[PDB]
């Protein structure tokens, strides 16, 4: 079915998305300059055809540098590359959407993005600062209006600036808001959420499937486990007994096992790695498959505990993690 040379799955709007991609978030202060660019280039050489980034990751220019260099040398045509960008909370005001996308296009120095998604359903105070916090370190929110922001996203697709529209960190309620929006033009084709064996997203996955929405699993390897923002109550996913046990059976690492798990269930995975060897390791998941019994035992590992809770925003009206799914 899926192979290293062909692993794109269809999107509801007629487009397709490579089932695996390279995540590009990396802690700014502790990341060498050019590391992201080198990684994207290595990923493209390894066979990746999907890159996931965000202006707020502060390396979107490196991502564009790498993509342009690979297109320039003839390694791939623009049409063979799939890039997903995101609209941060401080840019949800309708009039700000298009200018925000245009900036990303200018940073990448490309004509369009394959996918553009609302980064979080929560809106923050519009401005230069991506993390609005007053004197008391308190967070400066902003009234959200997903429907209105979505209409502005639709205009971007109508202008040909982006091929597919989607969302990230949206719960069932927030997804219905768009899906049932009066006079909806473009339905979201993807919802990027935390997904892995410890948080399988069983109910959100089935809901999305009912609406032909494809799920993209961010933090598919369980995150970098940075205590500054990651919930480490759960043990390291890649140290899991079953996952490592299964890895031995197929002579694959636990990481490869968890990635295969999600793609086999139709979930797009975007593992991040700026390490030459691990970039290629994560791509080696088409030369084997898991049995239904193993798939069930892996899914049974779900703990319903998120590595990415973002508790500091649990008070925001659009906080998505309060609801069951
Ligand atoms: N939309 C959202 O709200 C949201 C939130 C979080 C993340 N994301 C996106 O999702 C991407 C993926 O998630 P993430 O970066 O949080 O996490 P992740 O992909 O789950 O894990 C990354 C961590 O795993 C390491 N790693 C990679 N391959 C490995 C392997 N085979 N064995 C052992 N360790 C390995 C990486 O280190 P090395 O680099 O040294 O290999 C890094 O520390 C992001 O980079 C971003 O593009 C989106
Ligand atoms: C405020 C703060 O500490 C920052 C540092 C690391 C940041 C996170 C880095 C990863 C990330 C990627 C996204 O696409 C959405 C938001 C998140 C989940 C960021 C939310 C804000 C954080 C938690």
């Amino acid at each position: 079915d899926l192979s290293a040379a062909s692993h794109r799955i269809p999107l509801s709007d007629g487009n397709s998305i490579p089932i695996i991609g390279l995540g590009t978030y990396s802690e700014p202060k502790s990341t060498p300059k050019g590391a992201c660019a080198t990684s994207v280039k290595v990923a493209i050489d390894t066979g990746y055809r999907h890159i996931d980034g965000a202006y707020i990751y502060q390396n979107e220019h490196e991502v564009g540098e790498a993509i342009r260099e690979k297109i320039a040398e003839g390694k791939v045509r623009r049409e063979d590359i799939f890039y997903c960008g995101k609209l941060w909370a401080t840019n949800h005001v309708p009039e700000m959407v298009r200018p925000t996308l245009e900036r990303t296009l200018r940073v990448l120095q490309l004509d369009y993005v394959d996918l553009y998604i609302i980064e979080v359903p929560m809106a923050f105070k519009p401005g230069d600062e991506i993390y609005p916090r007053d004197e008391n370190g308190k967070w400066l929110y902003h009234k959200s209006n997903l429907c209105a922001t979505w209409e502005a996203m639709e205009a971007c697709k109508d202008a040909g600036l982006v091929k597919s529209l989607g969302v990230s960190n949206f719960n069932r309620r927030q997804l219905e808001l768009i899906l049932n929006k009066p006079g909806l033009k473009h339905k979201p084709v993807s919802n990027q959420v935390e997904c892995h064996p410890y948080f399988t997203q069983p109910k959100l996955l089935k809901f999305c499937q009912q609406h032909d929405i494809v799920i993209t699993a961010y933090s598919p390897l369980g995150t970098s486990r940075n205590p500054i923002w990651v919930n480490v109550s759960s043990p390291p996913l890649l140290k899991d007994a079953l996952l490592n046990s299964l890895g031995k059976r197929y002579n694959k690492t636990a990481a490869q096992i968890v990635l295969r798990f999600n793609i086999q269930r139709g979930v797009v995975v975007i593992p991040k790695s700026f390490n030459l060897e691990r970039i290629k390791e994560n791509f080696q998941i088409f030369d084997f498959s898991l049995t239904e019994e193993e798939m069930k035992d892996i899914e049974a590992l779900n703990k319903n505990v998120r590595f990415v809770e973002l508790l500091m925003w649990r008070d925001h009206p659009e906080y998505p993690f309060h609801d069951e799914y």
